[PDB]
């Protein structure tokens, strides 16, 4: 299933030994798939940094830095199938609900971890994930440093939080359910705010639940202090998956 090419391998030292022979530290050259981000100054360093101790399963993880050649860049672990959206949008009619439920709550899994450790990611929308192995999805570019995916707090005072993020997981579960759709996807930035601003929601999509239309309607109150937090987003969606 594994066979390993010795030229990969280099024996080290040997460590102790077993029955059936020894054992040995080595070192085994790996070949990993990265994307490579090419590009302030050297505070991004330290970015960089906070960046890296940000780990979880579902989001992308940040490898490393590059700063001897010239193109400055990150490394990134690779995701296989490129963002969501795109994904979404180009296997269009062959989704199962459950699969479009399961990606919402991958997404919601590492919102509920940047939520915890206080990181807003700012512009979360399904252009920013990413499709992996078996179709996981992992958040991304929440490192750093626009209307649809907005709260009245952010078009209004400019005001980011979890809660304004959870405003973006309520448009981008829209975006998953309806296969990658544009919302409002004829309306111009201040027909968006008046919209909103009067009490219009995106309409359910087809394939989504009333329960599930819920959610999205609960991420979208006009409040924040309204909206769920991650933690009880998640719960809920955890909770729709699991039971049938
Ligand atoms: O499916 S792909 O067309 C593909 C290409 C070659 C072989 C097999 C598949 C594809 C994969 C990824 N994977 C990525 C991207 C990142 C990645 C990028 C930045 C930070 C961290 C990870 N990690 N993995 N990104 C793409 N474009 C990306 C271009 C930039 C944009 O932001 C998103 C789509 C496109």
């Amino acid at each position: 299933g594994s066979v390993i090419d010795p030229s990969e391998l280099t024996f080290v030292q040997e460590i102790g030994s077993g029955q059936f022979g020894l054992v040995h530290l080595g070192y085994w050259l790996n070949k990993d798939k990265v994307a490579i981000k090419t590009i302030s100054e050297e505070d991004f360093i330290e970015e960089a940094e906070v960046m890296m101790k940000l780990s979880h399963p579902k989001l992308v993880q940040l490898y490393g830095v590059c700063l001897e050649q010239a193109p400055i860049c990150l490394v990134f672990e690779f995701m296989e199938h490129g963002c969501l959206s795109d994904y979404l949008r180009t296997q269009r009619g062959l989704f199962a609900a459950e699969t479009l439920l399961g990606m919402c709550l991958d997404v919601c899994e590492g919102m509920a971890y940047l939520e915890e450790a206080c990181v807003i990611h700012r512009d979360l929308a399904a252009r920013n994930c990413l499709v992996g192995e078996n179709q996981v999805i992992k958040v991304s570019d929440f490192g750093m440093t626009p209307v649809k995916w907005a709260s009245p707090e952010v078009f209004s005072f400019s005001r980011y939080s979890s809660k304004s993020d959870v405003w973006s997981f309520g448009v981008l579960m829209w975006e998953v359910f309806s296969e990658g759709k544009i919302p409002y996807e004829n309306r111009s930035n201040s027909e968006v705010v008046e919209d909103i601003s009067t009490g219009f929601r995106l309409y359910k999509p087809r394939l989504a639940s009333t329960h599930v239309y819920q959610i999205m309607n609960h991420c979208w109150k006009e409040r924040p202090e309204d909206r769920p937090a991650f933690s009880r987003l998640l719960r809920q969606l955890a909770e729709i998956a699991e039971s049938g």
